[PDB]
């Protein structure tokens, strides 16, 4: 079934990224109209924007696989960096942009939530 | 270690919640500046708001290990109702409460974003 409004909604909250933001780095035209009818379910998603935001869960889901994988096949005091803005973010990813930035941040609230990692 | 200023701005933003919200629903004190002050780390969390926030945190996780336990003998498509407010989220849960709303949709979210659940 073809991604729809509500789950639009949920991935904006998902990278908690505001609509302006998706504008900006997901559709890249800062058309926040369109963006709004989208989620009022008005008319359906772009399929070129769904897959992107497609790729956007691949890359989050690889990417708490990875660190996970890293977990249980260690022991001890594991504890992760959380970036409240992209600049703090950037002092140690000093080539990540945005959206890497808050695919991270998904990522690291998502593993403190499960109890797999202190944030610091 | 004690609860820290990033996982506390972690647990607020995979709850989605704003911190007007969380001075009205978990402290109950109306105050955002001293919200504002434990996120920015000026002042270390009142240990008993750290106890409601791990408690919301174990309800969360509880109610994500309850459903993905009973995926693969769930009858027909694995669908979940996403609310976009608590209104709506009470046609269905008649006695839920702001709270239990915002962990539903923060699980919700995840599951879709794991790829377990399609939202509707």
């Amino acid at each position: 079934a073809m991604m729809n409004a509500l789950e639009l909604q949920a991935l904006r909250r998902i990278f908690d990224m505001t609509i302006e933001e998706c504008t900006i780095y997901i559709t890249q035209d800062n058309n926040s109209a369109t963006w709004q009818r989208w989620e009022a379910g008005d008319i359906p998603i772009s399929p070129e924007i769904i897959a992107r935001l497609k790729e956007m869960k691949a890359r989050r889901q690889r990417r708490i696989n990875a660190i996970v994988d890293k977990i249980n096949n260690r022991i001890g005091n594991n504890t992760m960096r959380y970036f409240p803005d992209l600049s703090s973010f950037q002092s140690i990813y000093t080539e990540g942009d945005f959206i890497e930035w808050k695919i991270y941040q998904s990522v690291a609230a998502e593993l403190f939530a499960h109890d797999l990692e202190r944030l610091c």
